[PDB]
């Protein structure tokens, strides 16, 4: 898999992506590498923030569906023609796949001003593909037309008048144990829509948050590559950042710092990394009443930014943030790790990250099993609305 290691780019906290071609002749454009979403869609039209975009009428393989598709998220949208063509990935897979592409024709929000990426590639299951689940979604045409393993894995790397570059790993159909140290530990997905996990216990530096478990999943809890924070519900993120704010309370940062909208500095090489605590997310285990635990330190969740007018200065926004539509593991915390997402197992695996950023004296780890009997259940029930509910799956 050494033609796959280190084929993501992009800027810190805008994105990874992977380069793409889709089309005869081969369009070649970067692509948003996005595992909180099912569609493979394609800026398609001229905007502001794009170098380039897909030109369906230049490509000879080109198949328009001749319908619509909208789909939007919480910060962002876009809508576009559906159709099929030729989809490449040239430090991937040596294949070549048909496959839905939606073309963007209109957006909001969604397009980021120099992240470098003109598209996005949906990774999660069909059941969250717009308009419905009938659009099969890329990788699952990879697998279907190819013999690519029904796999893969990510390794998210973490980092004056730019952002940090970064880099990382999508290993399509498999797993290189270069990328990893250590155990590898396996949490079932809940459920295939997103990659739906079950968190069963939080601690900030060794103590328990000591929540209701069903709090740390409401209303789901997921892993997207596509989120740069870890992003918490509500009751849950007042408790963290309470727990940190305590421990760290040598320093009084302003409230803007806590909201994620402020950048702290220290003088170049002194930040004092050990009084930020360690956070530890225990995931459910593939044996009942079995969980292992992720560990992240402050250099995922302060993530670094090179100020123009304190370049002397290390410089830190907080990359932990609210949420009401659950916790995403996003990138924060998967920079601590090699996550492997086996589909075919229905399963999502944590190992040490052989490029995760630490110091001398605390590492990113991951570590179990740990165990409670009668375990509780966890997981929260999503409301079915009449909407969803009327829907028919043939
Ligand atoms: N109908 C629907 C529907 C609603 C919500 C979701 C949630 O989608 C995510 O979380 C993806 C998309 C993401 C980050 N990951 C985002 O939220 N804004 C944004 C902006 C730019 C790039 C990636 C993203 C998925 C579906 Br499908
Ligand atoms: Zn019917």
């Amino acid at each position: 898999f050494v033609e796959m290691v280190d084929n993501l780019r992009g800027k810190s906290g805008q994105g990874y992506y992977v380069e793409m071609t889709v089309g005869s002749p081969p369009q070649t454009l970067n692509i948003l590498v996005d595992t909180g979403s099912s569609n493979f869609a394609v800026g398609a039209a001229p905007h502001p923030f794009l170098h380039r975009y897909y030109q369906r009428q230049l490509s000879s393989t080109y198949r328009d569906l001749r319908k619509g598709v909208y789909v939007p998220y919480t910060q962002g949208k876009w809508e576009g023609e559906l159709g099929t063509d030729l989809v490449s990935i040239p430090h991937g897979p040596n294949v070549t796949v048909r496959a839905n592409i939606a073309a963007i024709t209109e957006s909001d929000k969604f397009f980021i001003n120099g992240s470098n990426w003109e598209g996005i590639l949906g990774l999660a299951y069909a059941e969250i593909a717009r308009p419905d689940d009938s659009l099969e979604p890329f990788f699952d045409s990879l697998v279907k037309q190819t013999h690519v393993p029904n796999l893969f894995s990510l390794q998210l790397c973490g980092a004056s008048e730019v952002l940090a570059s970064v880099g990382g790993s999508m290993i399509i159909g498999g797993i290189d144990h270069s990328l990893y140290t250590g155990s590898l530990w396996y949490t079932p997905i809940r459920r295939e829509w997103y990659y739906e996990v079950i968190i069963v216990r939080v601690e900030i530096n060794g103590q328990d948050l000591k929540m209701d478990c069903k709090e740390y999943n409401y209303d789901k809890s997921i892993v997207d590559s596509g989120t740069t924070n870890l992003r918490l519900p509500k009751k849950v993120f007042e408790a963290a950042v309470k727990s940190i704010k305590a421990a760290s309370s040598t320093e009084k940062f302003p409230d803007g710092f806590w909201l994620g909208e402020q950048l702290v500095c220290w003088q170049a090489g002194t930040t004092p990394w050990n009084i930020f605590p360690v956070i530890s997310l225990y995931l459910m285990g593939e044996v009942t009443n079995q969980s292992f635990r992720i560990t992240i330190l402050p250099q995922q969740y302060l993530r670094p930014v090179e100020d123009v007018a304190t370049s002397q200065d290390d410089c830190y926004k907080f990359a932990i943030s609210q949420s009401s539509t659950g916790t995403v593991m996003g990138a924060v915390i998967m920079e601590g790790f090699y996550v492997v997402f086996d589909r075919a197992r229905k399963r999502i695996g944590f190992a040490v990250s052989a490029c995760h950023v630490h110091d001398e004296f605390r590492t990113a780890a991951v570590e179990g099993p740990f165990v409670t009997l009668d375990m509780e259940d966890c997981g929260y029930n999503i409301p079915q609305t009449d909407e969803s509910r009327s829907h028919h799956h043939h």
